[PDB]
RNA sequence: GCGUACAGGGAACACGCAACCCCGAAGGAUCGGGGAAGGGACGUCGCCAGGGAGGCGAUUCCAUCAGGAUGAUGACGAGGGACUGAAGAGUGGGCGGGGUAAUACCCCGCCCCUUUUU
């Protein structure tokens, strides 16, 4: 938790194998990447984010 | 895989239950939130598997 | 009075509790930005303001 | 709070009877320069806003 | 077969005279032109086949 | 004739037997030239043409 | 990512464009609509030779060291209430001195332009 200075280009094999990856700053957005594999989900869309708050 | 943007102050639940968050910007440096839970490890990249596979 | 040759998004308090800072500098262009509690007021051009103020 | 965009010299009073004003532009860097009186306080947020934090 | 690498504006003969050229790419939606003789049943892609095979 | 739409290789034949289909986009350059009979003397891009011209 | 000379009070981002995604009930021709969002996209830009098929080149505090905690530090006389400063280069413009038979050019003390120093 709070991990300061993960630089661009750089954390590679983070998590167990789901490779959390910084790739692109531009001013005040940061494009993050996950690589989480197929059979494990991830939502980031509010609206997938609110269906998964309600259902 | 790539999700779009995620901005200063945000991503409430992304992933699964693992919160990784972004904490602000200070000119090309990010500060990455994880708060992961106290069984599963978040260390950083391959120096330190090729520190236990050297160990 | 003449008190720091400010840097392009250098501070974040300048003289008292007001939180007046800059960000954004495009050539010449300079975009202050004032952080203040809504109760005091800033005005670019004050001259209507003053000429009303007499009235 | 991104009101103004003001480029060299193209104002020297903003605001209300508080003095916060622009002279002079020297690219990145930018001189903010007040005329506020003895009996309120002008500081910025440095080593030495470390110093009266700590003192 | 997979004679692949034309760039933009690039070929102008394919076989005999029939004249594929490649426009500007905008997304995935290419726009591949053909300035053929039109005596030749040049169609777009397979549902003009099961037009002509159900006719 | 001058169709503005093809998506990635969703044919397998186009009008008739010369069946343009694309594989890949990357940057501003594509692939193209699958599945022509053999018997046409298909070559490319165009200075094998001006060779042929020579000839 | 690129232009604005424009513009009014409380929106850490105002107008074009590009860029991306989807539909056509779509054609003999660079045809329209919608949005700032959605889905598995190992992201951006650039070049080379060929045939029943694929390969190559450059990337931002690149300032370090450390964690499982809304961290430490490395960066300007080194801080300033006089409308304050100090140091270093360069393009130029004027003055005076030197590189001295002499002319032109190039360095040095002084003032303005650009740029560097949390």
């Amino acid at each position: 938790m709070l991990i300061l200075t993960r630089r661009v280009g750089e954390t590679l094999m983070v998590g167990d194998d789901v490779t959390v990856t910084v790739l692109g700053v531009k001013g005040n957005q940061v494009r993050i990447g996950v690589n989480a594999p197929k059979e494990v989900a991830v939502h980031r869309e509010e609206i997938y984010q609110r269906i998964q708050k309600e259902k």
